[PDB]
C-alpha cells in the first residue's frame, strides 16, 4: 500500500507533484494532497510569479480554477511550443498532476529537497516523497479525504 510523490524545486512557494509516475490525481485529491504539504492549489497570480522566477514543467497540473503547464522555453512537445502559463482548454479526461503553493517557502528559487509531509493524517499508506536528486522521505499515513479518490 504505497504512494510515490515526485516533487520539484519551489519557485516563490509553487511546486509540482506527480503521483505514481503518471497522470493520476483528481481535483479533490489535489486539494487534499497540497493540504498535506501545508499548501494550497496556487492561484493563477501565484503561478505567474513562480514562472517569472524560473519555474517550468512539461506536465499538466491543477491550479485553482484551471489545469496548466508553466513554460519558459518553447518546446514542441511541451504545451504545443507555447510560453507563459499555458492553460489546457479541451480534454476528455479528469486526472492530471498538481501544483501546490507553500506560503512559508523562500521567495525565489528553492532547489533544496523536500524532507517532510507535515500535515498528513493517520492511515495505512506508505507515502514516499521522491526528489529530483533521488533523495527520499517516507512516512505511514493518509491524505485523501474523499473515498472516491481511494
Ligand atoms: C522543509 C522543506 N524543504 C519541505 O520539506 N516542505 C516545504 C516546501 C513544500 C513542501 C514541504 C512541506
Amino acid at each position: 500500500n504505497q504512494i510515490d510523490l515526485n516533487v520539484t524545486c519551489r519557485y516563490a512557494g509553487v511546486f509540482h507533484v506527480e503521483k505514481n509516475g503518471r497522470y493520476s490525481i483528481s481535483r479533490t485529491e489535489a486539494a487534499d494532497l497540497c493540504q498535506a504539504f501545508n499548501s494550497t492549489l496556487p492561484t493563477m497570480d501565484q503561478m505567474k510569479l513562480a514562472l517569472s522566477k524560473g519555474f517550468e514543467t512539461c506536465r499538466y497540473g491543477f491550479i485553482e480554477g484551471n489545469v496548466v503547464i508553466p513554460r519558459i522555453h518553447p518546446n514542441a512537445i511541451c504545451a504545443a511550443n507555447h510560453t507563459g502559463v499555458y492553460i489546457l482548454v479541451t480534454s476528455n479526461t479528469s486526472h492530471y498532476d498538481t501544483y501546490c503553493f507553500n506560503a512559508s517557502a523562500p521567495p525565489e528559487e528553492d532547489c533544496t529537497s523536500v524532507t517532510d509531509l507535515p500535515n498528513s493524517f493517520d492511515g495505512p499508506v506508505t507515502i514516499t516523497i521522491v526528489n529530483r536528486d533521488g533523495t527520499r522521505y517516507s512516512k505511514k499515513g493518509e491524505y485523501r479525504t474523499h473515498q472516491e479518490d481511494i
